[PDB]
């Protein structure tokens, strides 16, 4: 399921995640924008053989299990197509302990490069919230 702005903003709020370890909804916002342009079956490969996952990109090197990256970890215990979901909770669960990890949303790529000291309320500007 391909999300809109301010429906996945709706979605992501209503699971907690606005200010969830002191970051805004525009960010998480801004990264699914960046990490998979709203698209929950996105995914791809890495060099390392690993695949990163869904609406926010979640790597099965370390956090889902998708039985073909060797030295694989399985963080959130759940297989990665869980992460293709158009229901995002299982994304928005291991999101959660990602960001608590220590590195917060460094751990994405994306949002570092493009969202990170940026106006990220711009991402929920007319939504009705």
């Amino acid at each position: 399921k391909v999300f809109g702005r301010c429906e996945l903003a709706a979605a992501m709020k209503r699971h907690g995640l606005d200010n969830y370890r002191g970051y805004s909804l525009g960010n998480w916002v801004c990264a699914a924008k960046f990490e998979s342009n709203f698209n929950t079956q996105a995914t791809n490969r890495n060099t390392d053989g690993s695949t990163d996952y869904g609406i926010l990109q979640i790597n099965s090197r370390w956090w889902c299990n998708d039985a073909r990256t060797p030295g694989s970890r399985n963080l959130c215990n759940i297989p990665c197509s869980a992460l293709l979901s158009s229901d995002i909770t299982a994304s928005v669960n291991c999101a959660k302990k990602i960001v608590s990890d220590g590195n917060g949303m460094n751990a994405w790529v994306a949002w570092r490069n493009r969202c990170k000291g940026t106006d990220v309320q711009a991402w929920i500007r007319g939504c009705r919230l």
